[PDB]
C-alpha cells in the first residue's frame, strides 16, 4: 500500500488505542482515589468537589465516544485484560507511521527495561542497544522488517540504569486478510547469558508461542479501517464538560498541594492509593493533568489522519468537520483556563446559589447556548417597582439570573435562592424613563438599582450583552 494510505490507518489505530489508554486512565482515578476518598472521611463534601469537579462527566463523553470507536472497529473491551494476561516481555510496533513507534509495552517488559510507559510509547525500539551489541546481529532485524518477515536472534540489551542482559529476541510481522503488514510484534527473553543447543531451543519455542498469542490478542485491532471522521464529527461538540474541569484544575491542584502540607493523615491515604499497580507509581496530582493533555491532543491526531486521506475519499469530508469542532472545543478550553477570575465568580454563584425546579440542573460555569463560555458581567441589589421586594441579581452574557438574599469572598459564606426563571437576553430590550426599564415580551419589569451610577452600569451591560446574542443568532 501506498505511504500515504498506509500512514492514514497508523493514525486512525494512534486515535483509537490512545483513547483505550486515556479511558481507562480516567476510570482509574474514579475507582481508586474518587470512591475511596469520599468513603474515606478525611476530607468534606465540598473539598472533594473542588479536585475532581466534573470527571464523572468526564468520563461519560469519552466512553460514548470510544464504545462508538469499538463498534466501528468490531472490538470489545477485552484487549487490555487479554494484554496483560500475557506475562511475557513484549512490545507492539507500528511500522505504517515513521521511525516505527511503540504503540504497547507489556508489564514484564517495562519492568524489565527499567523504563516507564510515558518514556517508551511513540519511540523506536533501539534504546535497548548499547556499546557492547553486536550491530551486525541488528541489521538482521532491520532486514526481516524491511522485507516484512520473522526473525529469531540474540543481543545485548540495556535497562535505563545501563544493566546488561542477553536479549534472546524474536520479530514477527502482524497481517490482516490482505496480507498487509499492520503491526510488529517483538517478545524478548532476558538472559545472563548467550543461550545454546536445549537452552536455544527451548527459548525459541516460548517466544515465538507468545508472539502468536498477541497477533490473537490483537485480533480485533489488527484489521484496517474505512472510516472514522464521522463518529469525530458526532462526539466531539459534545465533549463541553471538558471546559469546566480545565478551568477548575488549576484550584484543584492547588487544594491538594495545600491539603498535604497541613494534614499528615491526608497524605499517607493518598499514596496507599497511588500504591495500585495500575497507577504505574505516579501520584493522583498527574492524573488531574491528562484531561487537558487529552483535548489539546485530538487536533495533532486528527490533522494526522486528514492530511494522509484524499479528497475523493468519503472520510474527507467528515474530518474536516472533525478537526474544525476539536480546535473549536480547545479554544473554548484554553479560554476557561486564562479567564481565572471569570472561573471563579461562576463557581462561586454555583455553590452559594441554590438552584431547583428547573428541567435540567444549571451550571453556571460551563458552555452558554450560542456564545460559548459564560462569563459574569455584572451583580447587585435590585428593587423591583411598586413591591419594592428585595432582590439579588447575577447578570450574565446569556441570561440574567434574579436572586433574593436568605460577595465574592471565598471565606464569607452567605445563602442566595432562586426567585424566579433566567431571563434570557435574546429576547430583552432595555430603556429609560435609580430605576430602569427592562423588555420582555411576555412580563414587564421594573428595576430599581442601589444608585445612579449602577442603573447605568445594568442598562449598558444587559444591552450590549443582548445586542450580541441576537446578532450571534441571527447568523444561522
Ligand atoms: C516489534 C519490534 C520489537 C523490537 N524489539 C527490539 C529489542 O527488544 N531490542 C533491540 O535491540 N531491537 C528491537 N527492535 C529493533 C529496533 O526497533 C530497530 O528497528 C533495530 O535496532 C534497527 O535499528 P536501525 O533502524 O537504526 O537500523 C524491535 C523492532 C520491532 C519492530
Amino acid at each position: 500500500l501506498t505511504p500515504t494510505e498506509r500512514k492514514r490507518q497508523g493514525y486512525i489505530h494512534e486515535l483509537i488505542v490512545t483513547e483505550e489508554n486515556y479511558v481507562n486512565d480516567l476510570q482509574l482515578v474514579t475507582e481508586i482515589f474518587q470512591k475511596p476518598l469520599m468513603e474515606s472521611e478525611l476530607l468534606t463534601e465540598k473539598e472533594v468537589a473542588m479536585i475532581f469537579v466534573n470527571w464523572k462527566e468526564l468520563i461519560m463523553c469519552n466512553i460514548k465516544l470510544l464504545k462508538a470507536l469499538r463498534v466501528r472497529k468490531k472490538m470489545s473491551g477485552e484487549l487490555a485484560t487479554t494484554l496483560e494476561r500475557i506475562e511475557k516481555n513484549f512490545v507492539i510496533t507500528d511500522p505504517r507511521l515513521p521511525d516505527n513507534p511503540i504503540i504497547f509495552a507489556s508489564d514484564s517488559f517495562l519492568q524489565l527495561t527499567e523504563y516507564s510507559r510515558e518514556e517508551i510509547l511513540g519511540r523506536n525500539c533501539r534504546f535497548l542497544q548499547g556499546p557492547e551489541t553486536d550491530r551486525a546481529t541488528v541489521r538482521k532485524i532491520r532486514d526481516a522488517i524491511d522485507n516484512q518477515t520473522e526473525v529469531t536472534v540474540q543481543l545485548i540489551n540495556y535497562t535505563k540504569s545501563g544493566k546488561k542482559f542477553w536479549n534472546l529476541f524474536h520479530l514477527q510481522p502482524m497481517r490482516d486478510q490482505k496480507g498487509d503488514v499492520q503491526y510488529f510484534i517483538g517478545v524478548q527473553l532476558d538472559g545472563t547469558e548467550h543461550v545454546r543447543d536445549a537452552a536455544e531451543r527451548e527459548g525459541v519455542m516460548l517466544i515465538k508461542k507468545t508472539a502468536e498469542n498477541i497477533d490473537e490478542a490483537a485480533k480485533e485491532l489488527k484489521m484496517p479501517v474505512k472510516m472514522i471522521g464521522d463518529i469525530l464529527s458526532a462526539q466531539l461538540p459534545h465533549m463541553q464538560p471538558y471546559i469546566r474541569f480545565c478551568s477548575r484544575q488549576l484550584n484543584g491542584a492547588a487544594l491538594i498541594q495545600q491539603k498535604t502540607d497541613e494534614a499528615p493523615d491526608f497524605k499517607e491515604f493518598v499514596k496507599r492509593l497511588a500504591m495500585d499497580p495500575r497507577c504505574k507509581g505516579m501520584p493522583l496530582s498527574s492524573f488531574i493533568l491528562k484531561p487537558m493533555q487529552r483535548v489539546t491532543r485530538y487536533p495533532l491526531i486528527i490533522k494526522n489522519i486528514l492530511e494522509n486521506t484524499p479528497e475523493n475519499h468519503p472520510d474527507h469530508s467528515h474530518l474536516k468537520h472533525a478537526l474544525e469542532k476539536a480546535e473549536e472545543l480547545c479554544s473554548q478550553v484554553n479560554e476557561g483556563v486564562r479567564e481565572k477570575e471569570n472561573s471563579d465568580r461562576l463557581e462561586w454563584i454555583q455553590a452559594h446559589v441554590q438552584c431547583e425546579g428547573l428541567s435540567e440542573q444549571l451550571v453556571f460555569n460551563s458552555v452558554t447556548n450560542c456564545l460559548g463560555p459564560r462569563k459574569f458581567l455584572h451583580s447587585g441589589k435590585l428593587y423591583k417597582a411598586k413591591s419594592n421586594k428585595e432582590l439579588y441579581g447575577f447578570l450574565f452574557n446569556d441570561f440574567l439570573l434574579l436572586t433574593q438574599i436568605t460577595v465574592f469572598s471565598p471565606k464569607s459564606n452567605l445563602q442566595y435562592k432562586m426567585y424566579k426563571t433566567p431571563i434570557f437576553l435574546n429576547e430583552v430590550l432595555v430603556k429609560l424613563p435609580p430605576i430602569f426599564h427592562i423588555s420582555h415580551i411576555d412580563r414587564v419589569y421594573t428595576l430599581r438599582a442601589e444608585s445612579i451610577n449602577e442603573r447605568t452600569a445594568w442598562v449598558q451591560k444587559i444591552k450590549a450583552a443582548s445586542e450580541l446574542y441576537i446578532e450571534t443568532e441571527k447568523k444561522k
